[PDB]
């Protein structure tokens, strides 16, 4: 009945657990820029502090919480060097004494070299009263971009859906072994518990209007997101000074990166990796190490939809249906965030077929 | 290791793969069994169209499953490529095409044939009471008449069933780090390796069995698969089982779990990074079969070898480990002769530079990881 070292916590699931938010004072002159950027930016300073940054070693990032927090600062600084103010003053080449040690640190931990859902959700936010519990008043993030790019609202509000889902994932394994012993009515209970988790998720979704705007997300915050997979502002990639001869493309922030949902529709056999189908796939990659293991972990099981059509039983297949239906309200909602805060300001198309299609491969999943 | 499909003795393999078929499919297996004759004729392509879309149901066991995909899978390359002269076809017949589909979904296989099926499940004993050996054993299915694939085939099985007595050793491996004997870690790790330079001894026996002109001109050809190939830039349709054309990659031994179960093993880190291996090397688990997919998984989802050998500081496991490093660097190295040899040479009298890149760079990662 319990997830082994998956780094999957009981409370905040995906989340890393109540993060880190200091790194060793050796890297106060890390530290400050990432407590600085949104002023750094404004007074055009940001790319000369950098530029006058010594290469330090990462070798005093002994535990794993700290080695994410410089993951995050220095990919925070990263974007922000990149992109500058955001208005074409890009950079194509990331300083030496930068980016040797985010390569290091990144290869370290198995992930791309560049700020990622795992990085600027999952480990960027604390509690301000921790005796309180998990909500976005008690709650607050490490690291902003610019003022007024909302990203308290958006990271936050994310990272609560994300721990929403988080009471639903620690049900996985009583799942499966009751599938095993047969316990039906288990099953049934579990199923109908991770719905209900699904609905929730799906309630908490509906807070991203109350903290974030439209303008300040898809002219703001949306730039220092981005990648340069594709991107025909660096359209060779980014040359990493001092650990790559050549460019290299990676890509920028997606919540496909959260295993959340690519978790679920695997435990629910709704099949989306087998085009968007390559998208969700590469984004694994870009998903912690362990995570990916247990999304793994997941496939090499046996299906529940099998088990469940097997059976019969129209009390499960209500409670199977109503977690597929869960999954296909949220990507539903999703939409309409998309149309609202990309589609709409965008306005003053292969976007919307992709979520589309996602969408109607988990609707046919249902059994109606 | 469970329920992970993979034999004590050949590994990988489909250990004693099925011969026949029931004889609801004596109309596949006459066509599969008479390929290199039907494609000589020009009378391959009728035979095909003049079919009857047969049921799967009767294929109730894995291994008739398997000899079913594999009949089936080598039908539909020989009906693609022709005579392998530049005809291409761009549709695959319904009666064909949609038991092909189902039996491939119903495996978690792509729909195309792989090493799986013309490899590990390819084969047999001419006497069963005698062992493992090309004389002792003989393919199922051949495209053209010299073609070599009788070489080509029970070599890499060879090699494959090399690496089995090595796969075997795994357990011990993580038993003994959990259990801190440094000793039995030590033991296993060289016998692992000791494994690894005999299937490069294996390895060898290639070049008495496989002519590069018969491999380049004519086996290579009917292994090609519909992935980013002009000849079908768009891909294949499946006609009966799906509306648009679809992309699927040509049989490559980046297909073997062998070399991805090690690199994995020994914290040989291949599937990430950027760049184009890591990537293909990737998608070519989507090609396994699907037991395997998920035993690499478990591989990946235990501790690290490497960290736990480097945090020792002891010599003895040291060399042991990159013992293993250097088999697979040995192997990888002889690799790109026999790849100079049978595409790149005869590939000169009728690019290939960026093909070669490929295979230096992933013996390159090899090679990084060594210690000292
Ligand atoms: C204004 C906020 C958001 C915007 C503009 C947005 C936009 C998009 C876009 C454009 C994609 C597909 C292409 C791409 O990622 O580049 C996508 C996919 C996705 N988004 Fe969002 N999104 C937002 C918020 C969220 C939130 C809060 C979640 C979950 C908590 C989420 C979950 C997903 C998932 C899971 C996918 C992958 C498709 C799927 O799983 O069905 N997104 N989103
Ligand atoms: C003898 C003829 C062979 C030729 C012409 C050949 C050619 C190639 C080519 C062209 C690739 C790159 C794949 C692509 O981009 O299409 C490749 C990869 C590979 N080949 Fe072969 N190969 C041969 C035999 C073997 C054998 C016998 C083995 C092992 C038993 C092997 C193991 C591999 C592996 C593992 C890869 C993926 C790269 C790696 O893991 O290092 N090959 N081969
Ligand atoms: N992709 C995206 N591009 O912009 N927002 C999204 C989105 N879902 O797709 N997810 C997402 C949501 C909040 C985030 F902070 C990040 Cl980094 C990614
Ligand atoms: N890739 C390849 N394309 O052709 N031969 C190879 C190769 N290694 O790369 N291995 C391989 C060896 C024997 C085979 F039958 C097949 Cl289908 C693939």
């Amino acid at each position: 009945t319990i997830s082994k070292e998956y780094h999957i916590d009981e409370e905040v699931g995906f989340a890393l657990p109540n993060p880190q938010e200091n790194l060793p004072d050796f890297y106060n002159d890390w530290m400050f820029i990432a407590k600085h950027l949104p002023d750094l930016i404004e007074s055009g300073q940001l790319r000369e502090r950098v530029e006058k940054l010594n290469m330090l070693s990462i070798d005093h990032l002994t535990d794993h919480k700290s080695q994410r927090l410089a993951r995050l600062v220095l990919g925070c600084i990263t974007m922000a060097y990149v992109w500058g103010k955001g208005h074409g003053d890009v950079r194509k080449v990331l300083p030496r004494n930068i980016a040797v040690p985010y390569c290091q640190l990144s290869k370290k931990l198995e992930l791309p070299p560049i700020l990622v859902y795992a990085d600027c959700v999952l480990a960027n936010w604390k509690k301000k009263d921790p005796n309180k519990p998990l909500t976005y008043e008690n709650m607050d993030v490490l690291f902003s971009f610019r003022d007024g790019d909302c990203s308290k609202g958006f990271f936050l509000v994310s990272l609560l859906v994300e721990i929403a889902a988080a009471s639903a994932i620690k049900v996985i394994p009583t799942v499966f072994k009751a599938m095993q012993m047969q316990e039906r009515d288990t099953l049934l209970k579990a199923l109908l518990e991770i719905a209900s988790c699904l609905e929730k998720a799906l309630q908490v979704f509906h807070q991203i209007h109350d903290h974030v705007n439209p303008k300040a997300f898809f002219s703001v915050l949306r730039i220092y997101l981005s990648g340069w997979k594709g991107n025909p502002q660096l359209s060779d990639g980014l040359v990493y000074e001092g650990f790559w001869e050549d460019p290299k493309e990676f890509a920028g922030g997606s919540a496909g990166q959260s295993s959340v949902f690519q978790c679920f529709d695997v435990l629910l056999g709704i099949q989306q990796t087998a085009h968007a189908a390559q998208f969700l796939q590469d984004m694994r990659r870009y998903m912690p190490p362990a995570h990916r293991n247990f999304l793994c972990s997941l496939e090499s099981n046996p299906s529940v939809r099998e088990f469940v059509l097997s059976k019969g039983d129209a009390g499960l297949r209500e409670a199977y249906d109503a977690c597929v239906k869960a999954l296909v309200s949220l990507r539903s909602y999703h939409l309409q965030i998309v149309t609202k805060y990309i589609l709409i300001p965008a306005s003053q198309t292969d976007l919307m077929n992709f979520l589309k299609t996602v969408r109607s491969t988990t609707e046919k999943s249902l059994l109606k």
